[PDB]
């Protein structure tokens, strides 16, 4: 029993994490095989920035070792510092892309070193509601399936409400940001409704059932719903992943969503739901069938 | 920007764990130099476990009987013995995954990070608080028994609780590494129940001054309060008294935003009486009593 924002094991990544310095500027570096990966702004025109710097400008730490860069190139808003030394601590990875709604854990990260690891989700707005301070850019998101890592996110910024923006391994942003100093806000977000079910699905699982009611709903009649409290639709696909934890509980996908149809517009009236006040959004069906089944890494 | 519930990262405790095997059962195990750390009820049955005499199931085992598991590896048991509600298997091989480590027995109201993990693997990492009942709420299976909870201020490993059982409540109880239980908590399955739980004061009064240092300050008001009509008023809402010590620990938060333990404890004091009136402090609709004034100034900017 018990259900907890639970993030992977970290492990697997904090054998990657190096301190990378260029000038003035020191962030995180996650060095794969024999290169290190960071935000290009560790160095605007990046091209011409870029040409202007010399391998042993860059100055890479890995613990108290210092590696050396013996080539550089850049991908998109990720630099890719070629080291003479291939991480001997590298696992299986891949670099994957997410979609907003899915979650990952964050391996925060200052000066090469992990600080503290974390849950959270891509927001339909792009953004994430991370906890960074100056120094955390290059900290990175990931996943685990099986003994693979899947790395999905590297942070490079703060915006003005306190959120956050990255790129994937690839250094293509997740939302319509860019990597510089000029005017940039998050636009107005969203709530994930199939992560909200999920959890409503959790909280059923662990025993708490106040919220359930004996009617239905359409698909067509819950998404009129969910447009006028700035959720998110639901699809079909949404639905069908929905499917197994139906099943368990025997709870049909409308059924609950009648029941958070019931919760927007009537409030919990001073009740909660696995000790929330609020509906939780950041636990995919995945994860809430992983954490009330234990897999292991 | 952001406040987070965040757990250290697990890497260092992930080294150490192993599967432990004694007959039917499987359970977790801690691996430091050459010893495994387990519940000594890994020797029990279903059966014995509601009147279990350990010392009389340990006598009939030989080190032959406990199977160890470090990943691929079977490890060879050369001794075995039992401290209080642990049992301490010694090993033929040092762990040489072993990091700089500590034993240490927390207070309700401190924090740590639990690696919760099945057959010697580990499946998660989240944040917990030792209840002011003793409890821990947790999100632990079968077979998550000796799962570990852990600090890492530096890079020492303070290893402060271990899992042993699950009350009728969903509710977890578990000992410090040297087997002594947190609260009144015995490893038989008798009736036992955890006790009315209360809300750590020191703790949502840390998490306040976090929502002040983050930019929130609609929950403040004008008013200030004795330290004894704060324990009044905050015993009506079951929770924990706050008393000097608190108040010590909270000058530095206090000196950084500004704002008074007391001139705290009377926001604190409103706040209970009126609700949060539909707004959120930190991205909570409730107040937050698992972030100590220590995780506070780690994680927030100074
Ligand atoms: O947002 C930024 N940074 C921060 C990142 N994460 C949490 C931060 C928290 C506080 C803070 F002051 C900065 C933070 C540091 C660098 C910086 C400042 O200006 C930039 C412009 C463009 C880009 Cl790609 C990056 C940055
Ligand atoms: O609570 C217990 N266990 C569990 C532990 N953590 C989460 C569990 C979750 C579910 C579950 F069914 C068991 C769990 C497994 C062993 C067991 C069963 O009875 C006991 C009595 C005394 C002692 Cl010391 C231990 C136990
Ligand atoms: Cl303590």
């Amino acid at each position: 029993s018990g259900f907890r924002k639970m993030a992977f094991p970290s492990g697997k990544v904090e054998g990657c994490m190096v301190q990378v310095t260029c000038g003035t500027t020191t962030l995180n570096g996650l060095w794969l095989d024999d290169v290190v990966y960071c935000p290009r702004h560790v160095i605007p025109n990046y091209e011409d920035l870029l040409i202007r710097k010399s391998n042993h400008n860059f100055l890479v730490q890995a613990g108290n070792v210092q590696l050396r860069v013996i080539g550089h190139s850049m991908q998109n808003c990720v630099l890719k510092l070629k080291v003479d030394t291939a991480n001997p601590k590298t696992p299986k990875y891949k670099f994957v892309r997410i979609q907003p709604g899915q979650t990952f854990s964050v391996l925060a990260c200052y000066n090469g070193s992990p600080s503290g690891v974390y849950q959270c989700a891509m927001r339909p707005n792009f953004t994430i509601k991370g906890s960074f301070l100056n120094g955390s850019c290059g900290s990175v998101g990931f996943n685990i399936d099986y003994d693979c890592v899947s790395f999905c996110y590297m942070h490079h910024m703060e915006l003005p409400t306190g959120v956050h923006a990255g790129t994937d391994l690839e250094g293509n942003f997740y939302g319509p940001f860019v990597d510089r100093q000029t005017a940039q806000a998050a636009g107005t977000d969203t709530t994930i409704t199939v992560n909200v079910l999920a959890w409503l699905y959790a909280a059923v699982i662990n025993g708490d059932r106040w919220f359930l009611n004996r009617f239905t709903t359409t698909l067509n009649d819950f998404n009129l719903v969910a447009m006028k409290y700035n959720y998110e639709p639901l699809t079909q696909d949404h639905v069908d992943i929905l499917g197994p934890l139906s099943a368990q509980t025997g709870i049909a996908v409308l059924d609950m969503c009648a029941s958070l149809k019931e919760l927007l517009q009537n409030g919990m009236n001073g009740r909660t739901i696995l000790g929330s006040a609020l509906l939780e959004d950041e636990f995919t069906p995945f994860d809430v069938v992983r954490q009330c089944s234990g897999v292991t890494f």
